[PDB]
DNA sequence: TTGACTCTCTTAAGAGAGTCA
DNA sequence: TTGACTCTCTTAAGAGAGTCA
């Protein structure tokens, strides 16, 4: 809600509740042939999820609190960033999973960045494979690799040059 | 429906028309601080676009040919790949711009791959910067770089470990 | 047969808001 | 007040199909 105190209280309640989610260890590729370990705090698969939480889509949740007798509601991963600018360079800021695990609500696995920056982490080589993200990746992106291209660039005639 | 020979004739007519589009020379980053040059064959901004071509969206076009009294229509960048498999790994193949120039129809700037592979090229460091795509990128992706993350991972208390 | 428009849809990273109990 | 559901929307890489002359 409006006041900084009220916002901090929302952030504190969220952290306390998410802090009680089951902690699931995930071993992950870091790039460079190295492996690391992340501890994700995973929202339950089905209700009840935790005080203040409700599922609005297959892998979407919202956090809600009653402040000043009014309901305030946010996307479940946006809460850590309520005191941050909500846009950058004219682009909406989004909660971005460094662990690539939607159910995870560990704020140490989230950043706040444009949707393009967010998406791009899916292909990052990772913190030991050449990640250049200024806010560093925690793991190699799940889609990094050579790809599975069916056909490359080609022409039948002689009308084109690279 | 259409025979192999008829499909080849469609590809040949498409190439002849696209070959007459304006050819625009672009200097592009290759990765590793190197610069290169791409020659894009750009569909016009407004009608007429070329024989067989029509705009179905702000940056979407289709190619249409009528064969033996039947109208056939394809996405304008899919024509080079009409003799290729249309899916891989259970994913639909899509036309992917190696030059990241949507108006470009140069078939030497296109490949045919899953939408995830396609998207991922936006963040590739490029053919001189570490590209690992088996069908190699022609340039560094436009979104490669440190990003513009507004806020990184953080917590107010001690409820979480990474 | 052709051109120039019209419309809605897919995907996977993300969102906001309403209906009931 | 809190919980458990429902619905549609955004973005930027991509699509198919209808109408009229
Ligand atoms: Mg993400
Ligand atoms: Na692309
Ligand atoms: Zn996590
Ligand atoms: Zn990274
Ligand atoms: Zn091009
Ligand atoms: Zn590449």
């Amino acid at each position: 809600a409006l006041t900084n105190a009220q916002i901090l209280a929302v952030i504190d309640s969220w952290e306390e509740t998410v802090g009680q989610f089951p902690v699931i260890t995930h071993h992950v590729p870091l790039g460079g042939g190295l492996q690391g370990t992340l501890h994700c705090y995973e929202i339950p698969l089905a209700a009840p999820y935790g005080v203040g939480f409700a599922k609005n889509g297959p892998t979407r949740w919202q956090y809600k609190r009653t402040i000043n007798q009014v309901v305030h509601r946010w996307g479940s991963h946006t809460v850590p960033f309520l005191l941050e600018p909500d846009n950058i360079n004219g682009k909406t800021c989004t909660a971005s999973h460094l662990c690539h695990n939607t159910r995870c609500h560990n704020p140490l696995h989230l950043c706040w960045e444009s949707l393009d920056d967010n998406k791009g982490r899916n292909w990052c080589p990772g913190p030991n494979g050449g990640c250049v993200h200024a806010v560093v990746c925690l793991r190699q992106g799940p889609l990094y690799g050579p790809g599975a291209t069916v056909a490359g660039p080609q022409q039948r005639g002689s009308h084109f040059v690279v």
